[PDB]
């Protein structure tokens, strides 16, 4: 029959599974960066694959964020001007969509696929250059804990999921 | 205008994208298994955020390898069998597609979504009890080298890459 929607348990449920995805994914990155020998030439293969794994997260979850935001304008709005900044910054970022979608794609739909050589590209236009800091510190800064939470898609999300939960 | 398909160069390309997603994400697992810590309550979510992290990529990538079986019927038949083995096995294990639709589902198509308590449940079922070696094992086992081909995912999808190239 018919029920309330409970819309609130369902985005409290998704706001904090982004920040755990989110944070996770950038902490396992960081974890194996911080393994020198695997930017050796015999493990670039295996690097790689730990990029993907972690990048693909990332994607799929920015995307979400945005998802999320275009499904409830019912939201608290001391914060929606934030909210649309980061959501801005995530559509900005066109590398991301197109990374989620060749991931996500069914085998059959190549409408969306990208060649491993343009997997490398879209992961070198997301971050903006060879250097993985800024985007990283933007998902996720180390030590969340002192950080202006409205300088980091994780912190902006928390903002959010706190208020939510009242 | 019209053209080969190429089909061939596309199915090694993702033969061996699933070749090193798959192994990556077990290798992940199991890397964070190995800290103990991980294991006391404090870390509950973080562990399992890593989970989740690595059981996605799982789950994406198996119903891939699927997807690619019923996209390409025109194959090397010498493996024809051991292929539609684990090909069978995927499909029979139905926490697999569960949580790849759910992982991957838009945020606003609710007919896949799956609450927190349902995707820990789902986990369980994929990995058929609370023990997740036998599976991890059989998607991707350690020294992949000294270990009979036909006993893992890996070693199969690895089975038909190298006949693939040829």
């Amino acid at each position: 029959g018919v029920k309330m929607s409970d819309k609130w348990i369902e985005i409290e449920e998704i706001l904090s599974g982004l920040i755990g995805d989110l944070t996770i994914a950038v902490t396992v990155l960081k974890d194996y960066e911080g393994k020198a020998f695997l930017r050796e030439p015999q493990h670039q293969t295996k690097r790689q694959c730990i990029w993907r794994l972690c990048v693909y997260s990332i994607v799929i979850n920015c995307r979400k964020y945005v998802e999320l935001n275009q499904k409830y304008g019912k939201e608290i709005p001391g914060h929606n001007h934030i909210r649309g900044v980061y959501n801005n910054e995530i559509n900005k970022n066109t590398a991301i969509k197109k990374l989620r979608n060749h991931c996500v794609a069914h085998v059959s739909d190549k409408s969306k696929y990208l060649k491993p050589a343009e997997v490398q590209e879209e992961i070198i236009k997301m971050f903006d250059g060879n250097f993985a800091d800024e985007f990283l510190d933007w998902i996720c800064p180390d030590n969340i804990s002192t950080t202006d939470k409205s300088e980091s898609l994780v912190g902006v999300i928390e903002l959010l999921r706190d208020a939510v939960s009242a």
